[PDB]
């Protein structure tokens, strides 16, 4: 709940990865996060019953309908959608106002993946998501997603931003100076505490190489510890890193860098109901979609976090007072795209969901939508990326929706043809990526969703013979053939060859076609992959 009592000198007001979402939504954890052996069991890689038996949560507690797929849709109707950004705004400003009245200092400190994704950013080039941010008073965020407005609008949008951008890590690809300050120190009483932020590493190999040019974001860890030397030696008793890297490799620098006393992981959109304490450091996740507020009380010492408390608090609209002047806000900005916004497009009779190592309904959905409006397509490639929304049964999907689950600012739909060979070294060389065993180089993620094809994962073997039984439209994979494929979202029309006549348009445009016309939709689980060892897991998709 939100009644806390006061602890520490600092308090930390932490949410990550809202990807724009203005509205209250529902937003479902994976119903599995795979992993090779060596990683099983541990923060980033729990789910199901398992992550609430790790972090002692009861079921069917508010917490748990964050924390976990479990009784998900009976939970979303017992206790209404998660966040908005009036509902956020609402209790970031309960919480400070409660820090605040007890004489304590607090941050409100944004993970990044703030600016894009949904229908408000889109619609104004991200600037009403900063609007908002200057709204609630964010102190500092991070970056990843951003970056696909262009350099050029990143900048502009920093001028409008009030909050101190942060960045050790994006320097000048030519020179190597840094852009932006890589640290703030603040006062906490009598302590000194920095916030040292460090921006996504890959954003060059994950997004148009246009968008960043003449920047570099490679991961360096020197100029890391560089950063959080100096700090120190500026009078920082205790250091935290605000970072969008994923929780993984936040674990993995904890580990190599000495000096950072907390960690607080955006990228990966973890929960963490308990901090994860790996080497001397602790690490608290960013959640996502505005679901969570992070609320983390320190106490300090001369040199380091003495010991903290955290809190996810639950972003429940239903159980939060209106934050007035975000809703206002919000209806200026979208009054004029109301109808655009949210008229239904059509019905879900079942719950559509995004997120999943594997397999998810809504990418099930869309290879549907492309195989309808382009039946010569065999196999469609959908991006498993971590942001989107939940749809419930009896729920109309709507265009906010659409711009949720596919508001890329590069959202072409590409046809091409593919050898078989290349689709199944696609999904190889994605698994090698997502499940390499090797706990130095592990970071894992989630692998491409391709209708119209069925496989075997065995995320244990060696790299080359993890995908097997490759068969497409009930066929063995003829690695001779050209298969024509669809993708959007990545870059896998690189190395297709184009179908002829055909203008890449937008996914959106696409999906919409599909849903005007069918009027309802039932699209019931049916995984298209068999997990050597492993039980794959799916939500209960009905009531
Ligand atoms: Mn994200
Ligand atoms: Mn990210």
């Amino acid at each position: 709940l939100y009644d806390l009592p006061p602890y520490g000198d600092a308090t930390l007001l932490y949410f990550s990865d809202l990807h724009g979402q203005a509205f209250p939504h529902y937003f479902m954890e994976p119903p599995n996060l795979i992993a090779p052996k060596p990683l099983m069991g541990r923060p980033g890689y729990l789910t199901g019953e398992a992550i609430l038996r790790y972090y002692g949560v009861e079921r069917g507690t508010p917490l748990a309908y964050l924390l976990s797929y479990v009784d998900f849709v009976e939970l979303a109707r017992t206790f209404g959608p998660i966040g908005g950004m009036g509902a956020l705004t609402a209790l970031i400003r309960d919480q400070k106002a409660r820090v605040e009245a007890e004489g304590g200092k607090a941050l409100v400190l944004d993970g990044g993946d703030t600016w894009t994704n949904s229908g408000l950013s889109l619609l104004t080039r991200g600037e009403a998501v900063v609007r908002w941010q200057n709204l609630v008073g964010v102190d500092h965020m991070v970056s990843h997603w951003e970056w696909t407005l262009g350099r050029e609008r990143v900048e502009e949008l920093l001028g409008l931003f009030r909050g101190e951008f942060l960045s050790y890590n994006i320097v000048d690809d030519l020179f190597g100076d840094p852009l932006f300050p890589a640290y703030r120190i603040h006062r906490v009483g009598p302590y000194a505490l920095a916030v040292v932020g460090a921006s996504y590493p890959y954003v060059k190999v994950s997004h148009p190489e246009s968008f960043t040019e003449g920047l570099s974001f490679a991961l360096d860890e020197r100029r890391l510890q560089e950063a959080v030397d100096k700090a120190r030696a500026e009078g920082a008793n205790a250091v935290v890193l605000l970072s969008h890297n994923g929780m993984q490799l936040d674990a993995a620098l904890a580990e190599r860098i000495r000096g950072i006393d907390l960690i607080l992981s955006g990228h990966t959109h973890d929960l963490t109901p308990r901090p994860w304490r790996v080497g001397k450091t602790w690490i608290v996740a960013g959640s996502a979609a505005g679901k969570a507020l992070m609320r983390v009380d320190l106490k300090l010492w001369k040199g380091g976090i003495a010991n903290l408390r955290v809190r996810v608090l639950p972003v429940l609209a239903e159980h939060l007072p209106k934050a007035e002047d975000v809703e206002a806000f919000l209806k200026a900005q979208l009054a004029p795209h109301q109808d655009h916004l949210f008229t239904p497009l059509a019905v879900s009779e079942t719950l559509l969901y995004k997120r999943d190592t594997l397999y998810s309904t809504w990418d099930q959905l869309v290879g549907e939508a492309v195989k309808a409006i382009y039946p010569e397509v065999e196999v469609v490639f959908s991006p498993a990326v971590r942001w989107g929304t939940t749809i419930l049964p009896g729920q109309a999907i709507t265009w906010d929706h659409l711009y949720a689950y596919t508001g890329f600012t590069y959202p072409e739909l590409y046809l091409f043809y593919l050898r078989g060979a290349q689709i199944k070294a696609v999904l190889e060389d994605i698994a090698s990526n997502v499940f390499t065993s090797d706990p130095f180089y592990q970071q894992g993620g989630d692998v491409s969703r391709v209708f119209g094809l069925r496989y075997v994962l065995d995320p244990d073997a060696p790299t080359g013979e993890r995908v097997r039984e490759v068969e497409v439209g009930g066929r063995p994979l003829d690695p001779n053939r050209r298969y024509l494929a669809a993708a959007y979202g990545g870059r896998l029309q690189r190395v297709g060859e184009a179908k002829p006549g055909y203008e890449p348009r937008p996914i959106y445009e696409v999906l919409a076609e599909y849903l005007r016309s069918v009027g309802r939709v039932r699209v019931r689980p049916e995984p298209n992959v068999k997990v050597i060892g492993r039980n794959y897991r799916l939500p209960e998709v009905t009531g």
